[PDB]
């Protein structure tokens, strides 16, 4: 019996920054 | 024995971008 | 045998936005 399963990890971090943009024009 | 774990990975990437904005107006 | 792995995942998204800003002054 048992064994199985394992494997996966990895992946994740990343994320974050966004936002931000718009404003310019005028002048 | 041995057996379980696995799963999780996936997710990851993304983030960057942001910054900018600000300026505009007068004229 | 087998077991282990599992974890990481999660994070990604964000991204986009930036840009714009610049402009503004004159009048």
């Amino acid at each position: 019996x048992x064994g199985x399963x394992g494997x996966x990890g990895x992946x994740g971090x990343x994320g974050x920054x966004g936002x931000x943009g718009x404003x310019g024009x005028x002048g």
